[PDB]
């Protein structure tokens, strides 16, 4: 009971909603949940099913993580550590993947929705998979404004989870693609204070972080004991007038205990 008393005592302390899952990574079944039918916004996260969408393209020959893209210094948006340092060579659909989940560049996240006919395809690619709870609308970075009961940018708790889970280990990628996806999961640069702080060595873990407005804060993760992944994470939260920093311990914090208790 210990870790889903630290998600009460976590939405106590931030004064806020928290939506929590633990997956069984084989089965894919839900192991202890928290808000699990309430929608949160996805924030940096989406950018994993972003790179799944561009996969699934790749995989069918629709992409190549060879082609080049090149862009101009105004497509530059807000939080744009990597591209803005690729003005006169570009960047491959491979490296913009890298960029958006382990430095979550926002200006890779619009190529790379370019690349797939924007946010309405990235939702039809999902509803495709048998997701039809996640949706995207909004580009980098208003897709972040976290409005208060707009469904717009939101996922729940269990779609994320299950869809993770799919993207992962499920049928619809190439275990080419499914590696390459964990592979800059598990490169995440970002995600430091999280998860990550909780996680002993020799643990293995794939994560991807995310922030918004309105004290919005989550991470997706598989990660697992023995350097192999048996169990997605899945921690949002939105409403909070709390720091980053006290919202960085409260997901650590979540981290601790199921660790503590795997
Ligand atoms: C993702 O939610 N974002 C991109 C960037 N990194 O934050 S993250 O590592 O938690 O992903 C800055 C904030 C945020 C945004 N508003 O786009």
């Amino acid at each position: 009971p210990e870790t889903l008393v630290k998600v009460k005592d976590a939405e106590d302390q931030l004064g806020a909603r928290v939506g929590y899952i633990e997956l069984d990574l084989n089965s894919g079944k839900i192991l202890e949940s928290f808000r699990p039918e309430e929608r949160f916004p996805m924030m940096s996260t989406f950018k994993v099913l972003l790179c799944g969408a561009v996969l699934s393209r790749v995989d069918a020959g629709q992409e190549q993580l060879g082609r080049r893209i090149h862009y101009s210094q105004n497509d530059l948006v807000e939080y744009s550590p990597v591209t803005e340092k690729h003005l006169t060579d570009g960047m491959t659909v491979r490296e913009l993947c890298s960029a958006a989940i382990t430095m979550s560049d926002n200006t890779a996240a619009n190529l790379l929705l370019t690349t797939i006919g924007g946010p309405k395809e990235l939702t039809a690619f999902l509803h495709n998979m048998g997701d039809h709870v996640t949706r995207l609308d909004r580009w980098e970075p208003e897709l972040n404004e976290a409005i208060p009961n707009d469904e717009r940018d939101t996922t729940t708790p269990a779609a994320m989870a299950t869809t993770l889970r799919k993207l992962l280990t499920g049928e619809l990628l190439t275990l080419a693609s499914r590696q390459q996806l964990i592979d800059w999961m598990e490169a995440d640069k970002v995600a430091g204070p999280l998860l990550r702080s909780a996680l002993p060595a020799g643990w293995f873990i794939a994560d991807k972080s995310g922030a918004g407005e309105r004290g919005s804060r989550g991470i997706i993760a598989a990660l697992g004991p023995d350097g192999k992944p048996s169990r997605i994470v899945v921690i949002y939260t939105t409403g909070s007038q709390a720091t980053m920093d006290e919202r960085n311990r409260q997901i650590a914090e979540i981290g601790a205990s199921l660790i503590k208790h795997w």
